[PDB]
């Protein structure tokens, strides 16, 4: 169900956001080779990707992450990595909205998500505009799992416009805000939300649309199981805002589902 392309684009920015979480990318010299453990990230490897700017607990929300560079590949990608423990972060999860009016009219989103980005904007902002510079022709995208899906997700909507295409990539993200902002990341320009979801995974379905939120479109569904390789016919997308039959189905939720994205992700054997 989604082409050949698709699928090693979702492949190699899974492993870019397992890469937030699994190591020596917390925080390590600039131009220093991206590698993982326990072969979280063996696309990464493969490449010539190494680190722009690594951060740590940056921010008011403590944001996690790194910019890379994949000359390989010919990209600019800064990852987020989603909570260091989300068993925790999903029951302390808040519902709270609030207005985003900067970054789209009569929109509102997750408060946390929303401060947090709104805290390493300019640092982030920067150095993405820094590399964008030195390499005009390099493809910028943005990338998370989780609560890092949400941030780049977050990140991507406030960034485009000012002459740089941005994709953004995200992987098990929670729902962002409202409706409205929904639109807006269902029809901003200047890039394309990949927004991957898997099985039940639990945490796409957070927050609730009964608290006032609701999803972007389109929506690509893993149907393989956990610890399911994937392939290319294992995707099927998903149109329609608040869509249902993909993730946002009646049935009961689930952790493990939420670790596995291509591969192992959201923790490091």
């Amino acid at each position: 169900e989604v082409s050949q392309d698709l699928f090693n684009q979702f492949n190699l920015f899974a492993q870019y956001s397992a890469a937030a979480y699994c190591g020596k990318n917390n925080d390590a010299p600039a131009g220093t080779n991206i590698t993982c453990t326990g072969n979280a990230c063996p696309e990464v490897e493969k490449a010539d990707a190494t680190f722009l700017y690594s951060f740590e607990d940056s921010g008011v929300g403590d944001v996690t992450g790194f910019l890379a560079l994949d000359n390989t590949n010919k990209l600019i990608v800064l990852s987020f990595r989603g909570s260091r423990s989300i068993e925790n972060w999903i029951g302390n999860l808040n519902f709270d909205l609030k207005e985003i009016n900067d970054i789209c009219s009569g929109c509102r989103g997750h408060d946390g998500f929303t401060s947090s980005w709104r805290s390493v904007a300019d640092t982030l902002r920067q150095k993405v505009e820094d590399a964008v510079r030195e390499h005009p022709d390099y493809r910028v995208v943005f990338t998370g799992h989780s609560l890092g899906g949400a941030l780049a997700t977050v990140a991507g909507a406030d960034l485009r416009g000012n002459g740089y295409d941005i994709d953004v990539f995200s992987y098990g993200a929670p729902r962002v805000g409202n409706r409205a902002f929904a639109e807006f990341l269902t029809v901003q320009t200047g890039g394309t939300l990949y927004r991957i979801t898997h099985t039940n995974d639990i945490v796409p379905r957070l927050p609730p649309r009964e608290f006032g939120y609701s999803h972007s479109s389109p929506e690509y569904w893993i149907k393989s199981g956990t610890l399911v390789p994937v392939t290319r016919n294992d995707i099927v997308k998903i149109e329609g805002i608040d869509a249902t039959g993909g993730n946002n189905q009646p049935n009961i939720p689930d952790i493990p589902a939420h670790l596995w994205y291509f591969g192992l992700i959201g923790t490091c054997l």
